[PDB]
């Protein structure tokens, strides 16, 4: 229906798969040359996108107003190319949500929707140690290489996926601000 045809819509225009140091991850085009990675990704001066290397400008990686992490990181990528700006999909507030998919798109999981069913909020979340804000929690058994996929219910871009223990997985929720500039 609708919430999938949306996915799809993401799923051609704005979810890329990526490679970085640290593995395969799922990026999202936020809008002209801007990007989403999960702060774990850890993008250098470059980075593989569709296995072309993309030269990396920006990299920003969000905080708390207290300082934590958000493990989210914001990056600027240098193409002539524009991302077709989703903006207006990441709600005001980080939401939860009802029935939730999942769009994932690395090299090993091409146009992968996961059905993560209803997204609650979690907050505070410490997985390797490092700690994280803004999280949200989806009960289901989020695997590797999955980290960056997209979440979205009914129209709306609600989180970048980041951490998991087996049963439950979790995402860096997002709010528009976020890329304000
Ligand atoms: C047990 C245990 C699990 C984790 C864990 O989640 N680490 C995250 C990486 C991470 C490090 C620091 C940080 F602040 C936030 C995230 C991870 O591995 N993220 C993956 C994407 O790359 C996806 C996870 C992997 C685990 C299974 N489910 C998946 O969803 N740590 O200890």
């Amino acid at each position: 229906g609708p919430s999938l045809d949306f996915a799809l819509s993401l799923l051609r225009r704005n979810v890329r798969q990526v490679q970085t140091d640290q593995g395969h991850f799922t990026m999202l085009g936020v809008r002209d040359r801007l990007a989403v990675l999960p702060r774990h990704s850890q993008p250098g001066k470059t980075i593989w996108i569709e296995h072309k290397l993309v030269n990396v400008l920006d990299a920003v990686e969000l905080v708390d107003e207290q300082g934590v992490s958000l493990e989210l990181t914001l990056i600027t990528l240098d193409t002539n190319e524009k991302f077709r700006d989703i903006t207006k999909f990441i709600p005001e507030n980080i939401s939860t949500a009802s029935d939730a998919t999942l769009v994932i798109n690395t090299e090993h999981m091409p146009s992968m929707f996961v059905p993560v069913g209803d997204v609650v909020q979690y907050g505070f979340l410490n997985l390797s140690g490092k700690p994280t804000h803004r999280t949200m929690m989806y009960n289901f058994p989020t695997k590797a290489g999955q980290c960056g996929g997209v979440v979205t219910s009914v129209g709306k871009i609600i989180g970048i996926h980041i951490g998991g223990n087996g049963r439950q997985g979790f995402c860096a929720g997002l709010k528009r601000s976020y890329f304000a500039s």
